[PDB]
């Protein structure tokens, strides 16, 4: 129970809904098959990212993409954090992350809570509020190894949220996401290395793949870090499955060698939760 | 008053006090010369670094070290970030960073508030806290350009330090310190990176010159990084000056390109302080 296989799939996604639906399902079963324990699908994994495109590709959940995550979650005996997809509810749309265990059951859905909505001139300029409306709650769910907590993308730009999960007793973050070719090369690696040191915990990123011709073009290169802050595998830009075999033993031993987690001054600050 | 001139003074520390006393001063002066406004020196830069010599160069504030920071601050009209010295009071020893201002005035104190008690094993055993009490305040100071905060060292591993004096509105970081020969590779650059883009401020490090015969072996490399958590400057090993113009005016562009800062869910979570 010390170490367990996660498997981050970084799908090329199309514009067809259930092409994305097809492809995510069958290279879940293939991690499953390579003995993943816990599978992680990229952010907006079941169409093109976009605020014209989510009204349209929105599901309510239960709906046609979380039917097929569940389904293979539980044929496949794993747990699945099913990257994002575009929610409705009640007039409302969100990015929605949901996570099936091993029986097909959803164990918490994660809404991403700070919306992308950046500015860089002549670079990138987005408005995910524009159409999107903001979750208001921390997410995490229960497995046989450890406590897992969850953010979307830009939620990795927020250091307490981390700080939060890392309280609650989480040991591996996932955030599914996709930088772009301009945050990409500056933030990505240095955010999620960055949680990961600060709070002494395992993170990974889900990306999907680069597709030049979107009109978001994703960074790719999904990653694992360690409770050191080290890039333990690394993907490319092209659509693959990343494996690595977090090892918890290693975290315990971390803690203990430079022991930041018990030597922080609750009498000066804390890391307040509502 | 948008950018000013930041010099680091990368000492090589001697086990005459006197002598590091001596070099610290016309290194500052130097730095003066070529028209920096706020001048760090490093940890511990008066006295060698370790449990059994803490007691033994320890002094009053004011005394023989801060006396000498104190007037040649005033004397160069610099606002002078006094590195750190091992301080007495009241029978007890601190790790303390003194800040004096271009009229030589005392402005801040930071006493160091988490003490360097590691254990790598193989590698590096350090307990500063056999000897040294932490500190127990946060630690700023004004200048005409912006509102600087401090931290010594192993301070930098606290996210909550850094999360605190951003709130404040401080838009530098300084922190003295010496990483080694194993934290400096994992750890040094990343964390003072981390500190930069998750608080969209400016962070410095000042570090002695690396001593391959002391018993603490320092990593070196003073490092300036922008809120974009990019490097802008950094040093070798090797003693030198340090020296980057500081554009507040970039940070401020930055904050409004990626606005982070203004889309904190204060509802959800927040860095209380004491």
């Amino acid at each position: 129970m010390s170490t367990f296989r996660l498997a981050l799939i970084q799908l090329q996604v199309s514009s067809i809904k259930s092409d994305n639906l097809t492809r995510a399902c069958s290279l879940v079963r293939e991690a499953a098959k390579q003995g993943a324990n816990i599978v992680s699908l990229p952010e907006c994994f079941n169409s093109p990212y976009g605020t014209t495109y989510f009204p349209d590709y929105a599901e309510k959940i239960p709906g046609e993409s979380t039917q097929k995550l569940s389904e293979v979650a539980k044929e496949s005996s794993i747990y699945l954090i099913g990257g994002s997809i575009p929610e409705e509810d009640a007039g409302k749309l969100y990015n929605t992350c949901s996570v099936f265990g091993p029986d097909g059951s959803l164990l918490v859905k994660h809404r991403k809570i700070h919306l992308f909505d950046i500015d860089v001139p002549g670079k990138i300029t987005f408005q995910e509020s524009k159409t999107l409306s903001p979750g208001d709650s921390f997410s995490t769910f229960d497995t046989p190894y450890c406590k897992v907590g969850l953010g979307i993308c830009y939620d990795m730009r927020f250091a307490e949220l981390a700080q939060i999960y890392a309280q609650r007793g989480c040991q591996l973050l996932v955030y599914p996401g996709a930088f772009n070719l301009t945050t990409g090369p500056a933030h990505w690696e240095l955010l999620q290395r960055a949680r990961a040191v600060d709070n002494q915990v395992y993170v990974a990123t889900a990306s999907p793949a680069r597709d030049d011709k979107a009109s978001y073009v994703a960074w790719g290169h999904s990653t694992v870090v360690d409770p050191w802050g080290q890039v333990l595998t690394k993907a490319g830009t092209e659509e693959t499955i990343l494996y690595s075999d977090i090892d918890l033993k290693k975290l315990a031993e971390i803690r203990q060698q430079i022991p930041i987690l018990k030597q922080k001054r609750a009498d000066l600050y804390t890391v307040e939760s509502k």
